[PDB]
Order: structure tokens, then C-alpha cells, then sequence
């Protein structure tokens, strides 16, 4: 039976499987009555998700928009409304993301004086 | 020591703790070599898959950091190339970060999940 609780609790639970993603899928199709609601919990809390968890929600996206095209349009409309927003906001986490590992690395060779000042500038200027 | 020994353990380099620690022990056992470790280092980085070259700055990190109390000839080998390094990493990074998202778009756009007319204001929403 769907309800709000419920659909938080499995977004939650998502993992970056396509197992996760399709399950998942599966019961927001057969709730497909409830697709405005449904994809404005799915906004929501993909914008606090953590970082590295965010992607996963574009591809239950993608799985949940697919799949319901042979049962109606609800779901295809109802996403289009939040998918700039998401596509920016995942886009923007991303920029900031794939270097972050490589950023904090030289953090700690700045900190531990691993190399000079001068250098360590150079390295991060390297990456821009 | 040997360049063949190294270019193998540098193919079996993973991301464990245990994985980086141990090469970079040969590593400075062998720091008479430094020279030729930084230079097959370097070309072996380079010819890495995208998602394995931050453990190779891994391995660099441990051996310039466990090199300091033995002597500054990996310092100052590591020194030269690092510049070149980092930014071929990060060059890396910034070309693979969004495929994901791209992928999704390019999808949509060819199985007419969307039109062009939202793919395009997806696609700007990458920039945003």
C-alpha cells in the first residue's frame, strides 16, 4: 500500500544497484496514481541525499519513465516539471565531487609541508 | 629492482590500504633507483584506466611521505613530474565526470523519451 512514510523509507534504502533501482521502480509504477506525489517526494529528497548517493535517483528516473510509457503519460509529465532542477543541481554536485579527492590530497600536503607553498600552488593551479 | 618488477606490482596496484603501504615499502627499499621509479611511475599512470590513476597519486603520496626520514632524492624525484601528473589526472576527471548524466540525455533523446526541445534544456542545465 503506498503512502508518503513509505516511499521516503525506500528512497532511503535505494542503493547504487540496478536490483535497488528497478525493485523500486516496480512499486512506483504500480502506484502510479500517486505520480505528482511521487515525484515531488523524489525532488525532495534527492536535494538532501548525500552527495554520493544522488546519481542513483536520475537512473530510477530514467527506469520509472520508460517502463511507465506503456501505462500512461503521468509519470513522463510529472518528471519533466523537476528535471532541470535535478539535472543542474546533480551537475553542479558533480563539478564539485570528481576532483574533491584530489583537491583534499593536496590539503594534506599543504598541511604536512609534504611540499612548499610555491609548489603546492602550482599543483592546484594544474587542475584548473 | 627491476622496471619489469615494478610495471607488474604497478599492474596489480589496488586501492587498499594494504595494496598501496607494501609497494611503497619495495619502493623505499629501492630508493636508490628513484629516478627510474618516478619515470615508470609516471608513464604507468598515464596508461591506467580513468578510475585507477588517484590510487597511483596514492602510492606517490605514501612513498614521498615514508621517503622524508631516509633521505630527499623521492621528494625531489617526484618534484619534477607532479606538475604534468595532477593535471593529466584531473584533465581526466573533468572529461569522464559527467558521462553518467550525458549517457541519461542521450537515451532520452534517441528512444523520443523527451523531445529536443527539453533534451537541449537538459543538456544546457549540465553547464548551468
Amino acid at each position: 500500500s503506498f503512502s508518503e512514510s513509505a516511499l521516503e523509507k525506500k528512497l532511503s534504502e535505494l542503493s547504487n544497484s540496478q536490483h535497488s533501482v528497478q525493485t523500486l521502480s516496480l512499486w512506483l509504477i504500480h502506484h502510479r496514481k500517486h505520480a505528482g506525489p511521487i515525484v515531488s517526494v523524489w525532488h525532495r529528497e534527492l536535494r538532501k541525499a548525500k552527495s554520493n548517493r544522488k546519481l542513483t535517483f536520475l537512473y530510477l528516473a530514467n527506469d520509472v519513465i520508460q517502463n511507465s510509457k506503456r501505462k500512461g503519460p503521468e509519470f513522463t509529465r510529472e518528471f519533466e516539471s523537476v528535471l532541470v532542477d535535478a539535472f543542474s543541481h546533480v551537475a553542479r554536485e558533480a563539478d564539485e565531487g570528481c576532483k574533491k579527492p584530489l583537491e583534499r590530497l593536496l590539503n594534506i600536503w599543504q598541511e604536512r609541508s609534504v611540499y612548499g607553498g610555491e609548489f603546492i600552488q602550482q599543483l592546484k593551479l594544474s587542475m584548473e
